[PDB]
């Protein structure tokens, strides 16, 4: 996260860390005790057996007593996920057990089934353990930035017409670069206490307004998300 601040330890109990080969690789959120929502691009060319989901974390390099580590029993990539364009960049993680919900491990609500995406100017927050600068500097813990939803046409223009109808954009509230960075992928964009976005892709320079922050528009996937959950439920 660039242009953000370190959250109070465990103040966002919904945050997940997807680890590959012991290292943090992506973010995500706890939808249900055993369900994690993330970005499909995070698992592209990766052995699911080397994957771990950590919940209840603040400092990833610390074996925190609030941390709960789970394996991935199933990965469900969106059927229409196109890696080149980043279209339908969403996936669901069914863990090899259920998280014990507490003050450090919680759930995040999806937008409604009949809910529209937020309008330009809507204040949102993005969190993660991704880089804090363009010099691959690591955060002291789970960071969070204050962003504002950016007009879809202004964004699509900046992106040379490469945005899909199911993608939203953010900008900073001021003159400082604020947004996500490498390894914040999959982690949610929280608008009005709902996961409206999902970290997808940026430019070369983290938080650069010339190459705005692209998130997966979550409201479009609410129906799919519950369909996949129900399918593997008793
Ligand atoms: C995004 O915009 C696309 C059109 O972009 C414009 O036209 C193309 C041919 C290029 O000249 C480009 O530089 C221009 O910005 C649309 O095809 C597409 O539907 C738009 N997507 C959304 C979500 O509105
Ligand atoms: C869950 O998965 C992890 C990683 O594969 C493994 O270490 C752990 O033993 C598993 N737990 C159960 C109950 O299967
Ligand atoms: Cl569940």
């Amino acid at each position: 996260i660039i242009g953000g601040h370190e959250v109070t330890p465990h103040s966002r109990p919904y945050m997940a860390s997807v680890r590959f080969g012991g290292q943090h690789h992506c973010g995500g959120f706890l939808l249900r005790a055993r369900w994690v929502v993330s970005a499909a691009h995070c698992f592209s060319h990766r052995d699911l057996r080397t994957g771990l989901v950590v919940l209840g974390a603040h400092v990833l390099s610390t074996a925190e007593p609030t941390q709960q580590v789970f394996g991935i029993d199933a990965l469900t990539t969106h059927p229409d996920y196109h890696p080149m364009t980043h279209a339908n960049d969403i996936c669901l993680l069914r863990l090899n057990g259920s998280a014990v919900l507490g003050p450090a491990v919680g759930l995040l609500r999806l937008p409604g089934r009949r809910a529209r995406p937020p309008t330009a100017g809507t204040r949102c927050r993005v969190a993660g353990w991704g880089f804090v600068s363009d010099f691959e500097e690591l955060p002291p813990g789970l960071m969070e930035a204050k962003v504002r939803v950016l007009d879809p046409d202004v964004c699509n223009s900046s992106w040379k017409g490469h945005l899909t109808l199911t993608m939203l954009c953010t900008r900073s509230g001021d003159s400082h670069r604020r947004g996500f960075c490498s390894a914040d992928s999959g982690g949610p964009l929280v608008c009005r206490n709902r996961a409206h976005g999902l970290v997808s892709f940026s430019g070369l320079w983290c938080g650069d307004p010339k190459t705005p922050d692209v998130y997966t528009q979550v409201s479009a996937f609410v129906a799919w998300i519950w369909d996949v959950v129900r399918r593997s439920s008793p």
